[PDB]
């Protein structure tokens, strides 16, 4: 049963997207909120995001979106180190800050601030063992930053069938017509 899902996608860059504004967000949000509605219908009890600028803040968004309904639906933010925003944007720092405040739970794998690649390496193990399932915002064509996490997960699925979820672009595009 997934009860805890880990959800990770694309950072602002690498899909254009630069202000809340904004046309294509709202069809990413409304298919994140569609997806999580499902879950939710199959017993879901915790999103757990790093903070992550992009899809994972945008997740937890939508997440909080939904707990007036679902008011089970339990938000997570567990960071790799501290201060991961420190040279994001003033705006960028703002959203960031807001998913934090309202997380219903939050904390450091450790107490520093970046050091090495190892401490995002120990937090995808981390998320993926601790985890039901893996949820990406994510395409097999344009691949990017979150095929690393993926792979984490392909290696558990190949273990013991850790279930992995996709919104592509073709995902986007049915969000939109419907």
């Amino acid at each position: 049963s997934l009860k805890v899902l880990a959800i990770t996608g694309y950072k602002p860059f690498e899909l254009g997207i630069f202000k809340q504004d904004d046309k294509a967000l709202y069809y990413i949000k409304k298919a994140i909120k569609n997806r999580l509605i499902a879950f939710l219908d199959e017993g879901l009890e915790w999103i757990l995001i790093s903070g992550q600028l992009g899809v994972e803040l945008w997740a937890a968004e939508a997440a909080y979106d939904l707990q007036e309904e679902y008011p089970d639906l339990k938000v997570a933010v567990i960071t790799p180190f501290y201060e991961q925003e420190k040279n994001w944007k003033e705006p960028n720092k703002e959203q960031y800050e807001a998913v934090l405040a309202q997380a219903d739970y939050e904390a450091s794998l450790t107490h520093r601030p970046y050091e090495s690649p190892l401490q995002f390496k120990q937090k995808n193990q981390f998320f993926i063992d601790k985890s039901d399932g893996l949820l990406l915002l994510y395409d097999p064509e344009k691949e990017g930053s979150p095929k690393y996490m993926l792979g984490t997960a392909e290696k558990r699925r190949e273990q013991d069938g850790y279930p992995i979820y996709f919104i592509t672009m073709d995902d986007l595009r049915v969000t939109v017509e419907e």
